[PDB]
């Protein structure tokens, strides 16, 4: 699948895009790849911060749908105006499909001021799409309307600026190292996993796991952090400042309320302990479990134009939406969305950024007794 690697592009904490057409003739954007979401949306009205947006006007083979979509969150909303067209990924299958678009026409901290991207393509399933579950997601298009097996895999790679590779329709050999370990996906909405068990260097949290996935856990490209329940979060951090005890850090710097600076190359990821997340595997009582290291949840920020040094944002926080696995897990790993079996494989990244004493792992088989009993209902 070599024409596909290395499609992804992105700056640090702005996600990653790849590249997209859409209509007739074709008008290229750059589109936000987010397994955490499910609408095929686009810039349409020149916003100041867009570099390109959606020409309606120019395309011969638009539709209008005659119906609006309206989708808030916390800190904004876009809307806009839904429809279909032509779509295709020039890096990416030799096909072209018409799918539903959403033309944005007004949104509120949607778009980021500096980034290179004018849309976002949610990967998720029918049951989270917006207004509701008759919006055809774009993957389902995709796959309905061609011959692309019904699977996509990504590889975050991580470093101002980033690459990757969106794998659409296979697995690509080269993009990873040992094996392939699956997780089942729980139910098609987000790409729900469960979470088993939790280790910070090797030792047990000893939470009840239903803690873990409250009330969900996900697998998200669209979030840069990992994100936590309250009351795990806790009890990471906990045993994350233990774990860490030569040097000590502001109370603020663990809520990502503060900013944590050393000399620079001075930083001391050996007083960072790893972090383990156990999770269910295809087979009754069986999990496996993948290890990140402090190089991932530690993240380099650029943007302390009023400092000298290596200052980092803290990585993991909180979350009244259940567990994110957002950038900092998938940059570890290759990543492997089996829609066609509903599960996930991680295997070790070729990619991944590694040191000289600490290694991100995949290793299994576990013994992990009453897994089911950690989702929850
Ligand atoms: C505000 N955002 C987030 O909080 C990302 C985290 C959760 N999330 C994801 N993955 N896709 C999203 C789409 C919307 Cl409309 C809102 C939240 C989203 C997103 C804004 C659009 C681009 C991705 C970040």
């Amino acid at each position: 699948f070599v024409e596909m690697v290395d499609n992804l592009r992105g700056k640090s904490g702005q996600g990653y895009y790849v590249e997209m057409t859409v209509g007739s003739p074709p008008q290229t954007l750059n589109i936000l790849v987010d397994t955490g979401s499910s609408n095929f949306a686009v810039g349409a009205a020149p916003h100041p911060f867009l570099h390109r947006y959606y020409q309606r006007q120019l395309s011969s083979t638009y539709r209008d749908l005659r119906k609006g979509v309206y989708v808030p969150y916390t800190q904004g909303k876009w809307e806009g105006e839904l429809g279909t067209d032509l779509v295709s990924i020039p890096h990416g299958p030799n096909v072209t499909v018409r799918a539903n678009i959403a033309a944005i026409t007004e949104s509120d901290k949607f778009f980021i001021n500096g980034s290179n991207w004018e849309g976002i393509l949610g990967l998720a399933y029918a049951e989270i799409a917006r207004p509701d579950d008759s919006l055809e997601p774009f993957f389902d298009s995709l796959v309905k309307q061609t011959h692309v097996p019904n699977l996509f895999s990504l590889q975050l790679c991580g470093a101002a600026s980033v690459g990757g590779s969106m794998i659409i329709g296979g697995i690509d050999h080269s993009l990873y190292t040992g094996s392939l370990w699956y997780t089942p996906i729980r139910r098609e909405w987000y790409y729900e996993v469960i979470i088993v068990r939790v280790e910070i260097n090797g030792q047990d949290l000893k939470m009840d796991c239903k803690e873990y996935n409250y009330d969900k856990s996900i697998v998200d490209s669209g979030t840069t952090n990992l994100r936590l329940p309250k009351k795990v979060f806790e009890a990471a951090v906990k045993s994350i400042k233990a774990a860490s005890s030569t040097e000590k850090f502001p109370d603020g710097f663990w809520l990502g309320e503060q900013l944590v600076c050393w000399q620079a190359g001075t930083t001391p990821w050996n007083i960072f302990p790893v972090i383990s997340l156990y999770l269910m595997g295809e087979v009754t009582n069986q999990s496996f479990r993948i290890t990140i290291l402090p190089q991932q949840y530690l993240r380099p920020v650029e943007d302390v134009a009023t400092s000298q040094d290596d200052c980092y944002k803290f990585a993991i926080s909180q979350s009244s939406t259940g567990t994110v696995m957002g950038a900092v897990i998938m940059e570890g790993f290759y990543v492997v969305f089996d829609r066609a079996r509903k599960r996930i494989g991680f295997a070790v990244s070729a990619c991944h950024v590694h040191d000289e004493f600490r290694t991100a792992a995949v290793e299994g088989p576990f013994v992990t007794l009453d897994m089911e009993d950690c989702g929850y209902n």
